[PDB]
């Protein structure tokens, strides 16, 4: 996250860190047994870490649970990143408490202008590499589809939306990938892609979760 701030320990209780020997992507806990992340974060051998703040220090509120199965969206296109969403089932149910809670799925899609909270342990430099150990947060509004499409001609589908600042300076970045974009108490986006990080007229692009609610509900109920 570039131009963001330290969230504070466990202030984003539905945020998960996907670990395969090191942190490589974020995710969102949707109920005690399932996590939603981005399909471009797919790997074999994932351990989900809940209740984290500093990912390099066991502070006491963590739960490390391995994944039993991963399901990448049936129509995910790795070349365009269209349908960039994946579901991960935990081997054991997590214990939900104040530090570990699930986030709600949306009943409708959000309007441009709505302010959201994006979080992650991804890179914090636009020009450089500085990876933080504690969770970073960023409040950003959803941008109109017009400004999103003008920035990326022929690359935005109806399953994506842009959020951010056209002036540059504030954005999510690699490592934040798969993480949550919460607006009005609902998970509305998943950190997906962008052009570099925090560049002018290159806002972040997010998977539009409101278009996948039936798929998510149907898939978790049958697995
Ligand atoms: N500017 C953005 N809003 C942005 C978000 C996410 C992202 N993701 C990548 C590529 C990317 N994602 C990953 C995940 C894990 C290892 C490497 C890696 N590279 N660029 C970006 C850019
Ligand atoms: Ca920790
Ligand atoms: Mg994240
Ligand atoms: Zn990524």
């Amino acid at each position: 996250i570039v131009g963001g701030y330290t969230c504070g320990a466990n202030t984003v209780p539905y945020q998960v860190s996907l670990n395969s020997g090191y942190h490589f992507c974020g995710g969102s806990l949707i109920n005690s047994q399932w996590v939603v992340s981005a399909a471009h974060c797919y790997k074999s051998g994932i351990q989900v870490r809940l209740g984290e703040d500093n990912i390099n220090v066991v502070e006491g509120n963590e739960q490390f649970i391995s994944a039993s199965k991963s399901i990448v969206h049936p129509s995910y296109n790795s070349n365009t990143l269209n349908n960039d969403i994946m579901l991960i089932k935990l081997k054991s149910a997590a214990s939900l408490n104040s530090r570990v809670a699930s986030i709600s799925l949306p009943t409708s899609c959000a309007s441009a202008g709505t302010q959201c909270l994006i979080s992650g342990w991804g890179n914090t430099k636009s020009s450089g590499t500085s990876y933080p150990d504690v969770l970073k947060c960023l409040k950003a509004p959803i941008l109109s589809d017009s400004s999103c499409k003008s920035a990326y001609p022929g690359q935005i589908t109806s399953n994506m939306f842009c959020a951010g600042y056209l002036e540059g300076g504030k954005d999510s970045c690699q490592g934040d990938s798969g993480g949550p974009v919460v607006c009005s108490g609902k998970l509305q986006g998943i950190v997906s892609w962008g052009s570099g990080c925090a560049q002018k007229n290159k806002p972040g692009v997010y998977t539009k979760v409101c278009n996948y609610v039936s798929w998510i509900k149907q898939t978790i109920a049958s697995n």
